[PDB]
């Protein structure tokens, strides 16, 4: 069962060249969060903190800006923001992690699963709507 | 793509994040599956150009290098005594589409799990695309 700590978060769907596509901090706030080939950089490392354990909700912070939190951006993409109790449900399904809002109305997915793609917040897509979360 | 020895794995990882590589089941006439990439000879395949004008290739396990992957009953691939069984290997912007010679069906995975049989049929988003790497 997931515990609080530092993680990489990558998609079940590889890039066309076979690279694991890891959730990537874009270096500043209010800017879409993307995926890029797994490379061990700090931009790919995220702090998961348990918010409401009874609802399975978590805050997600970049290791490089550990006080900020991933929130829900305009145009339905995640962006990093000053803290304000922005939380996500992290459900381990038989198909991997479903990353959803608190109310489980939307899921994070990738439209094409390519290097540099923005993460989409919306309908639960087969395969690209599932994630792998591994401890650093 | 040049002739030689390759691993062939799906774009869709297993639920735990493992690359799922085309795996020889150890004998002929039996469904070919995927399993986590592990470097075993059962995951190594010989690609030989057949008709470079139609982009077709034969695919043979290294553990029985004269046998060829053919189209099994129930729409799964199986390894067979040779008979010019060929597959079109088209590199798309989404990776390799592995199709019959007539380009009517594609190989894909239904759930993308360890030990799953490869399906021959409709082209599925993501699991119908493959990565082919020299080994
Ligand atoms: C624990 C708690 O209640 N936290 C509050 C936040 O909600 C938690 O985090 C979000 C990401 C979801 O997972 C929630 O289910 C969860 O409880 C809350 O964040 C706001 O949550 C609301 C829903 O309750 C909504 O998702 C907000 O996202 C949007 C929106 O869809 O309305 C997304 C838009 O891009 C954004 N547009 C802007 C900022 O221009 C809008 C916009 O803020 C509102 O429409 C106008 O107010 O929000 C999400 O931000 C947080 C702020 O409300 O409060 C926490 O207490």
């Amino acid at each position: 069962t997931l515990s609080a700590g530092n993680y990489i978060i990558y998609n079940r769907v590889l890039s066309p060249r076979g690279e694991k596509l890891a959730l990537t901090y874009p270096g500043r706030q209010r800017t879409p969060v993307t995926v890029s080939p797994l490379d061990g950089s700090s931009e790919q490392a995220w702090i998961l903190r348990s918010y409401d354990s009874n609802s399975n909700t978590w805050t997600i912070s970049p290791v490089g800006s550990p006080n900020s939190q991933i929130g829900w951006g305009a145009g339905n993409v995640p962006v990093v923001l000053p803290p304000n109790n922005y939380v996500w449900t992290l459900t381990l399904t038989s198909g991997g992690y479903n990353i959803q809002d608190g109310k489980r109305t939307v899921s994070w997915s990738l439209n094409n699963a390519t290097a540099g793609e923005e993460v989409s917040i919306g309908a639960d897509a087969t395969f690209s709507g599932r994630w792998v979360i591994e401890k650093v």
